[PDB]
């Protein structure tokens, strides 16, 4: 509360683990179908359905220009790419295990640099 303080976390390095993280996480063979923006003119039903898209490239632009305040923000963003991939794909496709795939690895990830 008022001048009543937790201790400081350091957080001077969150920039750059986030964006190491996010290197891994594009670099990965299953990354292909969330490289880049679903293609709103070719993709039916995909505008009506999916009020929040999100993507790696996306995700990259914002980090690289301040749009995360904090790595919690972050984690948002990912987070919502795999849960529009659940909200769109049968689990029994090809995307549909990319995306369950991708989900795992970045969560260990994340608890392994930050927890």
């Amino acid at each position: 509360s008022m001048s009543v303080k937790k201790p400081k976390r350091d957080d001077s390095k969150d920039l750059a683990l986030c964006s190491m993280i996010l290197t891994e996480m594009e670099t990965h063979e299953d990354a292909w179908p969330f490289l880049l923006p679903v293609n709103l003119k070719l993709v039916p039903g995909y505008k009506k359905v999916i009020k929040k898209p999100m993507d790696f490239s996306t995700i990259r632009e914002k980090l690289s220009s301040g749009q995360y305040p904090n790595l919690e923000t972050f984690a948002l963003d990912v987070r919502l790419v795999f849960d529009n991939c659940e909200t769109f794909n049968e689990d029994d496709s090809d995307i549909g295990r990319a995306g369950h795939n991708m989900r795992k690895y970045f969560e260990k990830k994340w608890t392994d640099t930050f927890k």
